[PDB]
């Protein structure tokens, strides 16, 4: 059936997670390790990715299916999908859990 | 244009638009201007307006929220509260030409 989203209080976030998770799973990009505890749930939109935290490359197959904004790039951060401004590493959108184990 | 001011809205439009294009669900007419101004988050759908059914093949790919359902309104994909006809989310221009 369809995924029961409960209350429609963040419908666009639900849609965004669902397609990112479909991409990750169907491309074999699951099982990524989460960020260290203390860092994990604490990325902040409008601030740079914390120092010493890896941002890994998202494959072209997946980047073809996510929106493209000149001057920004989608990255894997822990098990999350994160759009980051090039150069400043300013976190711009965060979709959590996309690359978690299945 | 081309800036990430509303990234989740852009993702949601792309998902909806692609489902529609992939099913050939296109060439619905937008609402004319004097009706369009009354389609708004939190307002009841104006009566008079056709609400069309989203085809199973597509609706099966959209989130489900108990007590609400997706309809086609003009060329928009719209989540509506069933008990009140209150417009709860709008994805604009999904079913355009």
């Amino acid at each position: 059936h369809r995924k029961n989203g409960g209350k429609p209080d963040h419908v666009e976030s639900d849609i965004s997670y669902a397609v990112a998770r479909q991409l990750a799973v169907n491309l074999g990009l699951t099982g990524y390790q989460s960020l260290p505890p203390g860092i994990a749930k604490n990325l902040a939109r409008g601030k740079p990715l914390p120092p010493g935290i890896a941002k890994k490359t998202v494959p072209a197959s997946m980047l073809g299916q996510l929106p493209y904004y000149p001057g920004y790039e989608w990255k894997i951060v822990g098990d999350n999908l994160v759009l980051i401004a090039l150069s400043t590493a300013v976190v711009t959108a965060i979709i959590n859990g996309v690359f978690d184990l299945e």
